[PDB]
């Protein structure tokens, strides 16, 4: 009966370039959310994101190597040293084989997709790069991974979309539990701060639109939230068995316990006023990780700032805590760094896992005035400190209604 | 300890837009490939491609409908539809809950990527559809379906490039093993067939152009060949416990019992001369379905007809059979159907059920001169006949290096 451990991590943020900072910038309430510049936003109603500032792969990535890769691959990629390195793991000929990676994207290559059909535009198919779908491609982060370490595990990525981070990491936990694999690098990664990111989600209206001030656009459950914001970032995790990891003297930031998946079958892009979809991922999260409710100390809403988003999901908590209801501390990363797509559900996991090693949770910023029935404690505005929070759980839920939740559990 | 069976097929292909029609097309070793019209192909490389052949789905979609959503959406929902109508299945209050999805796609919403990007090009982002997002995604097909059938289950939606119909096929069945699910929809669609996957292919040298002879220009393993040849479809599956299926007296075509997952760790779009990867993705089924390669009757190879592609492969199954390396049928279905991408190992699937169900094996036309030390049986040319097959393997293999198997198994 094999148990999965989380043994490295690593990351990219809106708020720092590697998960220790973007630890510490979160608790100290920071905004990473600033205004475009790489693209002209005057058409733009929105025209400002999460970005990742000053990215640097150099030593990891030979500009050669670059020319044939989307930042969302660069981005995850570095993500996925900066956990190989410190998972300290060492990949052995006796090994490959049963170390793998099971990292996603929501759309992947979006830039690379504009830059080619541009050209195709302009000079016609002989003006697309040889490398457009390699470059481009989902499936990529995991390819060059994978490569770049010599891992011949099972290597899948799973696209769906906002949860895509959640999926990844579940089922790379799943994988190992089964036996397919005693390692898995796992995440997601993110850069849709594009024409056709931006302008998309702005043709959804989904999108904030507080230009004025880009650091307090994004306020979950506050009642003058008026959509997401985009962010950009990769976060990954190394995730191995129990007694690979012990035998090895890995150092374990904690152990994975529970994930639980669901389809809201209600619309494409809406939630159920109710919650009932992300009630039922939860839910089954908790009986994946056969514990109670009553035990997680901490959740990573999903909160994205969006007005029906952030009151489906609060429905969903009590629903899912009822009497915890109020006592169980729901907060919302997505105040500082903004939505990250495919790469959110990773990065979230790494908050939830941090949060368990140093008892404090991330707090929801900008939260002024809060909607009318909320019972809940969204850690507004600053930290907080916890005594003994043995279970964190994260939430995710993205377009078609799909849902995923993960449990984390203290040592 | 649960069994993973077959309960209903739908699929749209290049050689006929139904289960039973495309199976006799196969076996009949008629070509689907065809000269493209919709769009100017005087500029390209290569100018035909394996093409859906008078798509309607009126009946299925409104029109109101289509508008959100890109053909891959509306192939996969119709394969969907398909699938679920012929497993009988009938969802209840106290059903959904168990009943998911796990589709996915190489890429997507190409079409409606490329509409949306030369709108925003013409016009400015006030161009871009509100349902641009939704309707390019790949996870959109077990968005819409879990929707139209009122799917609360685990959905998930794999992207594994031209693996992706084998990794959601074998997610899907260990979502259902893991007690996550009952029955799970599951497979992939493509719909590539556009200026950017023609042209993107077409940049990489990776497609065939013997334009004077479409339906020739697809030849596995023979000596002329020069490179896979694109095809649009969709392959869906519905997958459900053995117990659960008696119960209701469904239909079964078959039971999964075995998959297999890998990486080649070497190029990114390369297959190793070894065929390591592709060997130990095989390896990896076999041991998990607990038998031996001595027992697969057909295997349905990957064989898109690039030069390495079809070597390594070859290579790979000498290897893993060694003694039963001749006694063994491999065909390839590309060789008339074109390679599908996202949906390929999914309609694949699909051929390997059908011919256990028909103890016959589709030929891999066009294998005018094979290779040299080839020492094994491809069918080539025409259809054959088959005594005591019990079990059938199907690979795929796709980008990034990342291999999957499955494994079928009579009754
Ligand atoms: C979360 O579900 C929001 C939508 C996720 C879609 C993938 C990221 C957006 C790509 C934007 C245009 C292709
Ligand atoms: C198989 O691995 C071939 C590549 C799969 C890529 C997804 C389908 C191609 C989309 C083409 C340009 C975006």
């Amino acid at each position: 009966k094999r148990r999965v451990v989380v043994t490295g991590l690593g990351m990219l943020s809106p708020v720092g370039n590697t998960v220790e900072s973007t630890w510490k910038a979160l608790l100290a309430g920071q905004s990473g959310i600033s205004l475009i510049d790489h693209f002209d936003t005057s058409a733009y109603a929105t025209k400002f994101a999460g970005l990742v500032k000053d990215f640097n792969c150099e030593d990891i990535i030979s500009r050669k190597e670059q020319r044939k890769m989307d930042a969302f691959i660069q981005y995850g990629i570095v993500a996925g040293v900066q956990a190989m390195q410190d998972s300290g793991l060492e990949i052995t000929e006796e090994n490959a084989t049963r170390i793998g990676a099971a990292i996603g994207s929501g759309i992947g290559g979006l830039g690379l997709i504009e830059e080619n059909h541009t050209s195709l535009m302009n000079g016609g198919p002989r003006k697309i790069s040889p490398f457009f779908v390699p470059s481009t491609i989902v499936n990529m982060v995991a390819g060059h991974l994978t490569i770049m370490y010599g891992l011949r595990g099972p290597s899948i990525s799973i696209a769906t979309a906002c949860t895509s981070g959640v999926h990844n990491i579940g089922h790379a936990a799943r994988i190992i539990a089964y036996g397919d694999a005693d390692v898995m690098v796992a995440g997601g990664a993110e850069k849709a701060s594009t024409p056709l990111g931006v302008g998309g989600f702005g043709a959804a209206r989904a999108l904030s639109t507080r230009n004025d001030n880009p650091q307090a656009a994004s306020r979950p459950w506050d009642k003058e939230r008026d959509g997401f914001v985009l962010g950009d970032g990769a976060g990954m995790l190394v995730l191995e068995e129990y007694e690979h990891a012990k035998k090895r003297g890995a150092k374990i930031y904690a152990e994975l316990v529970g994930f639980g998946m669901s389809s809201d079958a209600y619309h494409m892009t809406s939630p159920p006023e109710n919650g009932a979809g992300a009630a039922l991922a939860m839910a089954n999260a908790l009986r994946d990780a056969g514990i109670e409710a009553s035990q997680i100390g901490y959740v990573n809403a999903h909160g994205t700032s969006t007005p029906a988003g952030d009151k489906a999901e609060a429905q969903a908590v009590k629903t899912i805590f009822g009497e915890a209801a109020s006592r169980v501390l729901v907060s919302s990363t997505a105040s500082m760094t903004g939505h990250l797509l495919g790469a959110a559900g990773a990065v979230e996991s790494i908050y939830s896992i941090l949060a368990l090693r140093d008892q404090a949770v991330p707090p929801t910023i900008n939260l002024d005035n809060p909607d009318e029935g909320c019972d809940l404690d969204f850690v507004p505005h600053e930290a907080r400190q916890v005594s003994g929070m043995e279970y964190t759980l994260c939430n995710s839920f993205g377009f078609g209604g799909t849902n995923g939740s993960l449990i984390f559990k203290k040592i």
